[PDB]
């Protein structure tokens, strides 16, 4: 495929909230690997809630978490495409569901 | 779509017209009851102020969801076209997605 504009169209076909959106498109900008405490300084929240989001994201393979802190988290490297993918699948759902 | 179908695709309609929890359980709970209602009937069926359903209310009628008849009573409605009008928003919330996927 931007990604900051998509925020309402992201939300929706994920079925995600404001966090977790927040948590992503952020991890997207800053183009390199993360821990759980950096991002909580970022959006001044615990631990706890950040990881509950990365979890989130990670079961639905936007990002992915590896050992060595203690965890790091990235972005796929084809994250753009597996979105826009994502995407299409939901509108077309919709659609289904608009029947 | 159908009548009793409508709660099953709560969370497209939730979404698409980016309307919170209480916004869709009073439009569900019209859509159910199938007969006008008050704010105040809606209030207690809720547990919610006058004021706070009231604006649930108002949102819904700006979506066209919902007819407001002043009869001193002010009693709320479903659209005779409601079926065919969340059929369309759903339709074009899913071509603006499909637009969003370019």
């Amino acid at each position: 495929m931007k990604l900051e504009s998509k925020k309402d169209e992201i939300r929706c076909c994920y079925k995600i909230t404001d966090t977790d959106v927040a948590v992503l498109l952020k991890m997207v900008e800053i183009e390199k690997p993360i821990t759980s405490e950096e991002l909580a300084d970022i959006f001044k929240l615990s631990k706890t809630t950040v990881e509950n989001s990365l979890k989130k994201l990670i079961e639905l393979g936007l990002v992915v978490r590896t050992k060595t802190p203690k965890y790091y988290y990235s972005i796929s490297s084809n994250i753009l495409e597996k979105i826009r993918n994502d995407l299409l699948n939901c509108a077309k759902r919709m659609e289904l569901a608009a029947t």
